[PDB]
């Protein structure tokens, strides 16, 4: 699906740096001359003088607008992200010190009853839980005797 046409291929091929010759993009030279005319204040009748120039070359070299589209240091923007701190964490474990009963997915709302926290900002119950077994948990492991076969059963008779 082509959402809408591009400008596909080159501009054939500029040259490049053509310092005040020719095919120059954003000549830094022009904004400098247009300044430096501007300062001392020199009348269109004298800026043809000066470059050698007519009256409509005097109104497009005076009057850059924009000088090859720039000269404009400016750009709207905003935002407003739902941000907390991560130390509320902490305060889920200082709630399960003051009241260890109270489980993690309670210690969760004790904070918001309270009205400490968001209840976006309110976090994980999964992730809270990491914190609980460094202070209370036991080691994943149960080591006992096992594996230990064993035969013997061998028989003859005769006359």
């Amino acid at each position: 699906m082509p959402h809408n046409s591009i400008r596909s291929g080159h501009g054939g091929l500029n040259q490049l740096g053509g310092a005040f010759v020719n095919g120059r993009p954003l000549p830094e030279v022009v904004r400098q001359r247009i300044v430096d005319l501007a300062h001392q204040g020199v009348r269109p009748c004298d800026i043809s003088r000066q470059l050698r120039v007519s009256h409509g070359c005097v109104s497009k070299i005076l009057g850059r607008y924009y000088e090859t589209g720039s000269i404009r240091p400016g750009v709207i923007g905003g935002s407003k992200p739902k941000v907390a701190t991560p130390k509320v964490v902490e305060k889920i474990g200082d709630y399960k010190r003051q009241n260890p009963t109270m489980f993690a997915w309670e210690i969760r709302d004790r904070l918001l009853a309270e009205g400490v926290c968001d209840n976006d900002t309110v976090p994980s119950v999964s992730s809270i839980n990491r914190i609980i077994r460094t202070k209370v948990q036991q080691p994943f492991n149960l080591p006992m005797d096992s594996g230990a076969p064993g035969g013997g059963s061998h028989h003859h008779h005769h006359h």
